[PDB]
Parts: C-alpha cells; sequence; structure tokens
C-alpha cells in the first residue's frame, strides 16, 4: 500500500503509521519531537483502491490529549495517497466550545507529507 | 454520552462506543451515496474535557470500503459531543475520493452532519 512508516509535513510535524491489512491506521502523530508534543493516531484507507493511477483515499484523527497536555479538541485530515510519494489531504480541527461560541469552533486548512523531512 | 447509536439528519446510523482511552470504535450505515450497509470506523475523542460548559470534541474516519463495495473514498467527522436535554454532535465533514492528479481539484466534498439519538 505504501503508507506504512514515517511521514512529515512542511511545517515541522511528523507521524509514524501502519496501515493494516483490514484497512486500518494506528500510530502516533508529533508536533514540531519530545513525549509531551506525541499523541495516539488512529483511521482508515482503502485497502484495494482502483488501478487506473487514482490516488487512495483515507482519513485519520488524532485528540489533542495526551499525558501531559490537553488541548479540547480534535483535528481529521482527509485525502489521499500517491505513490510513485505524497499524502495530500485537508483538514478540520474543532475544538471544544460553548454554544455561543459554537460558530467560531473549526478551524480548516491542507497539509502535504512526504517521506523525507 | 458519547457511546450509543446516533442518527444524523439524512437517516445514517452511526454505532460508536467510547473508550476509556479516548479511542471511538463503532459501524456506520450511510443513507445516501455510493454505500450499502455497515463500514468500519474508527477515530478519537477528548477524554477530559473542559468543565466550563464546552462540548467535546472529537473525530472519526470511515474508508467506503466493505464486502459490499468500494466507493474508492473516506470520510472524516470532525465535531464536538454537546450533552443536554437532546443529546447532540455536531459535525462538520471532508469525503475525499481517490482521483488522477489531473482531477485532484475536484477530489474533496465538504458538508455539516448533525447527530441525535432519535431517527429524523
Amino acid at each position: 500500500a505504501g503508507i506504512t512508516g514515517t511521514w512529515y509535513n512542511q511545517l515541522g510535524s511528523t507521524f509514524i503509521v501502519t496501515a493494516g491489512a483490514d484497512g486500518a491506521l494506528t500510530g502516533t502523530y508529533e508536533s514540531a519531537g519530545n513525549a509531551e508534543s506525541r499523541y495516539v493516531l488512529t483511521g482508515r484507507y482503502d485497502s484495494a483502491p482502483a488501478t487506473d493511477g487514482s490516488g487512495t483515499a483515507l482519513g485519520w484523527t488524532v485528540a489533542w490529549k495526551n499525558n501531559y497536555r490537553n488541548a479540547h479538541s480534535a483535528t481529521t485530515w482527509s485525502g489521499q495517497y500517491v505513490g510513485g510519494a505524497r499524502i495530500n489531504t485537508q483538514w478540520l480541527l474543532t475544538s471544544g466550545t460553548t454554544e455561543a461560541n459554537a460558530w467560531k469552533s473549526t478551524l480548516v486548512g491542507h497539509d502535504t507529507f512526504t517521506k523525507v523531512k
């Protein structure tokens, strides 16, 4: 599948993921390297992608709580893996809010990951 | 709490278990799109939310492949659980399809789903 291993974005973050035979993504996301910056990652990917040259669809979630800190928020990345290699994503980061602040609960952006720093 | 059976505004069925460790696991059945029967989901949630009245942040992913169909796509829902008399999970979602590079600009749909423990 080409997905298992370590990936790097262009802002200093890293994740290490295993792509299981059953379509599972499991691993760890580390922001820009110590234990306090590491969080559980889980997701899913298409384990039988098309053969016409299309990318492999996938997504994952990190909730920004670990043993050391809690931002009361979670990011989901939705994207596709392109081999030959990159993972091109768009993401949604939702923070827990009161109802009065719910309109401003969600940031949107995009990340590209490569196998080289 | 989060563990239970939820339905969105379209009648899709979201059966989820919230684990003590922050894990979300379960199955998703979509009432719309290139989907049939149940699909595996996994995700994460804040297992120690704030006590100031804020909702509980969470997210999960479904890859739209099961034993019946494969749409070559995945949806992620990002949102928050809001407790109360009518508990709700308010989300926004991104549905990315595998595409060629020339079609990558149109790979991703965006929307918003609200889930309650009652079917519409």
